[PDB]
């Protein structure tokens, strides 16, 4: 009996805290033995506390601590996908909570529609929108359905997919590399739904670009190559896209005028421009008009222009 | 030696063409005084056009071309070989002629020994209107009534300055091959009258190679007239045909435009390489406010280009 | 030794020149505390100029330069050979002191133990932000708006100009006069304002001698014996240069009707200056002119010429 859902958590000094997170993922409506938390303990050195937590559920988690920390969600995460032999898999970090209907609804709506992919609506506690406007989403699309602006991993994912694809969590930057484990699947599957009748997933609140740039090269490299998105136009405009969502939402979307030291913006700018500059220029028409300019000067390498294309917006 | 030649180039225009002829036919000038050139560009509507023309044999002259041509030049150019008038008026096949056109515009260019005579025009439908404000000018300057924003050949021409400096359309451009006939015209020439009693002629309604190798021509027969031959009257021209060109060129707003990347460096390279033949003496006479445009061109800088068009 | 020598060049004033003599004569400062050295570059005026200077005789001292130098760096420096005096005083041949000047100027400045003080401006438009926050014992470069305020026409610790040999430069005949009270101010501590009475009354290129100078402003700044930290070095060359697109010469060069050519030599001259100065100090640049200062660093005229059209 191959389980429905294997949640798949890191951990790393959390201490006391910790009990509160665990008890979500046990108290499901989906029946106990249905599914499993795996707990991968990043080397924790609070003086045991983490342990101590973790140590209290034995035998209703699975576990396995990791002899040095890796320094975020990658390598422990790496290491659940390993562990699991379940038909989805489910993210869920640390200091996060599921609602009690989360495992249940979104698998159930999954195994209904045939999906890939389950996105349970995020609350927060002291997060995307467009995405859980429309209700619930059987089929949706990257596009119309905004997916593109909530790329966090903590999702419902099809293990096959994973497995078949071999993707993994990289491990060569310690920013945006969860955008790229959500695109890469994105790329490598056709079936996507949402679900947003709770907050299923509560959010609880408390550099020279090489390693971000080279992960957002990832991200057009796994839409240019996609054996589901196969198509040059549609490729085109998955690209365009996400260059808006970028220069939306992107980090230091502001460092031209900002009080980055000159050397710093030279070399962010390099990093930003030859990336850019990998992709084709057909998808640009695909990116909102307002950022013409701004969008230009970054394939030129011009700071000047992106100083002052950013004082037009 | 007949007064006044009106060349009209037709191509496709059917039986809405019997208003325009008549227009000229119906003019208060002596009959045998005028005469209408129409030269059909290989009409290809199936004898539509054709079966118009047919209906005015023994009032008109007709040329028929072996092939078409692509645009009005060539006609215009074979329509100017035929006609051996006084003065020779182009009208477009679409357009009409107020009854009193040829009489009024040729009697002020004989009074006033003009080479060329701008009758204004009016509209049919939902044309340059500085040159007309201050109603008739009998010895017009360039500048001062604004020629260089009616350039249209749709003026009253004296043949003699067309045949001695062998003026002609030419056919390597699909735009601003007019404008060009008539600066050639205007840096060769001297005297031009401008004529407001009517509305009397009536209009109804690419890398850039050929273009800007046509503007080119434009910049050549300022610096090489044989009319203005100060170097700094050349300069104050050719100043002021850059703001033309800035206020009204074709393209103006290329920079920001859905125009292909390529496209626009292409187009840009084209603008940048005619500019950077013109001396930089003739910028102190561009409007001030096309400063940063026009140095962005000089500068072959695309990114100045699109900036200078935003503040703009 | 005198309390107070005024150096006061003259080049071709004639009879005007007895208002601003008279002005000087007539202090309430007691008569054997203070000299005027006055020296003429030079009049070439059939003698008229001279001829003024010599009904003076005996109540002022005088010197006559050889040929003429153009302008008032080298007869300064004269005067300042000729001064043995506590401090002195650079008055113009065309403007005037209140007769209260010498007197309330030292003495504020002795109470004070003063190397500069710097008395309120008349005019017959002069720097007013240095002067609205009243007299000001101990003044501070930033706080006091001091980089507003370059002229000599002040009164300066002749101890200051002797130890540390401080000339007037005769490189460009523009922002000489900057150079020497930076040099000055960056050699000395103490610095007062006094604001009584309006104690002195004003009466109304490459760029490569121009940039020179600057140059020479910025290496002032960056040598500072007294402000010594490096931080507070790019601070106060940041608030210079703040001071130089505000109010420098042609600072609106970019979209003027000066000849192309001659806008990318002048962009060429400022650019090598300013590269001069680290980067460090662009951000004590006030923020609006952080693109017109890249431009500039960068070279490039179509930049300078949007800064400008954004500004
Ligand atoms: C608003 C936002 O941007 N949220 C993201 C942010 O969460 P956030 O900034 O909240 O990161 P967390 O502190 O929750 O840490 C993320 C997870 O990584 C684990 N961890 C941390 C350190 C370490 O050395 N080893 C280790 O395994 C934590 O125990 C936790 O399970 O980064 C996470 C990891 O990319 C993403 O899932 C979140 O969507
Ligand atoms: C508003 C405007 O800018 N109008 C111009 C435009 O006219 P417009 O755009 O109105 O073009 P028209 O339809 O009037 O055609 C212009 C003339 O060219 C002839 N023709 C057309 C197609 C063809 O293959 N061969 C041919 O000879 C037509 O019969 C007509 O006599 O272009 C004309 C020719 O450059 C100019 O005189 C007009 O000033
Ligand atoms: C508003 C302003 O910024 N004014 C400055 C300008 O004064 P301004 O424009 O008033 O220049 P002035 O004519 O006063 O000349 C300054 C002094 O230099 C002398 N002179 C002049 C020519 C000459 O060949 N030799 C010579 O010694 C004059 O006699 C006078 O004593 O430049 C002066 C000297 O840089 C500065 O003190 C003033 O602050
Ligand atoms: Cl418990
Ligand atoms: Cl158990
Ligand atoms: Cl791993
Ligand atoms: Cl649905
Ligand atoms: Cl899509
Ligand atoms: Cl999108
Ligand atoms: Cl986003
Ligand atoms: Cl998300
Ligand atoms: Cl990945
Ligand atoms: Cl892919
Ligand atoms: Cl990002
Ligand atoms: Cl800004
Ligand atoms: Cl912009
Ligand atoms: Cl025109
Ligand atoms: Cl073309
Ligand atoms: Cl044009
Ligand atoms: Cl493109
Ligand atoms: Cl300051
Ligand atoms: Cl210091
Ligand atoms: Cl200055
Ligand atoms: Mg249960
Ligand atoms: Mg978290
Ligand atoms: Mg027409
Ligand atoms: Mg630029
Ligand atoms: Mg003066």
């Amino acid at each position: 009996s191959m389980k429905k859902v294997s949640v798949i958590m890191p951990t790393f000094n959390n201490g006391e805290k910790l009990h509160r997170t665990i008890s979500s993922v046990l108290n499901q409506t989906m029946k106990s033995t249905d599914y499993e938390l795996i707990i991968i303990d990043d080397h924790s050195n609070d003086n045991g506390e983490t342990l101590n937590v973790i140590k209290k559920y034995k035998g209703l988690v699975r576990f396995k601590q990791l002899k040095k920390n890796s320094g975020n969600a990658s390598v422990p995460r790496n290491t659940g996908l390993k562990m699991s032999k379940a038909e989805y898999v489910f993210f869920l970090d640390s200091d996060d909570l599921l609602h009690e209907r989360a495992l249940e609804d979104l698998y159930n709506y999954g195994k209904e529609n045939n999906s890939d992919l389950i996105i349970g609506k995020y609350g927060v506690e002291g997060v995307p929108k467009a995405i859980f406007e429309k209700g619930n989403v059987a089929k949706a699309d990257i596009i119309d359905n905004s997916i593109f602006y909530a790329l966090s991993v903590l999702k419902m994912f099809k293990k096959s997919v994973i497995d078949k694809n071999k993707i993994k969590f990289k491990t060569f930057s310690k920013t945006a590399e969860d955008q790229l484990f959500t695109i890469e699947f994105l790329m490598n599957s056709k079936n996507y739904s949402i679900k947003t009748d709770y907050e299923y997933y509560i959010v609880v609140n408390d550099s020279t670009g090489n390693q971000y740039f080279a992960t957002i090269n990832e991200i057009y490299k796994a839409i240019y190559k996609s054996p589901i998105y196969k198509n040059q136009e549609k490729r085109h405009q998955l690209a365009g896209k996400y260059t808006t969502r970028l220069l939306r939402h992107g980090q230091k979307k502001n460092f031209a005028n900002s009080k980055m030291k000159y050397e710093d913006k030279i070399e962010w700018l390099n990093n930003f421009s030859k990336t850019i500059n990998k992709v084709p220029r057909d998808s640009d028409k695909y990116v909102t008009q307002i950022f013409n300019l701004k969008l230009e000067a970054i394939r030129q390498n011009d700071l000047l222009a992106v100083m002052i294309a950013d004082k037009l917006l």
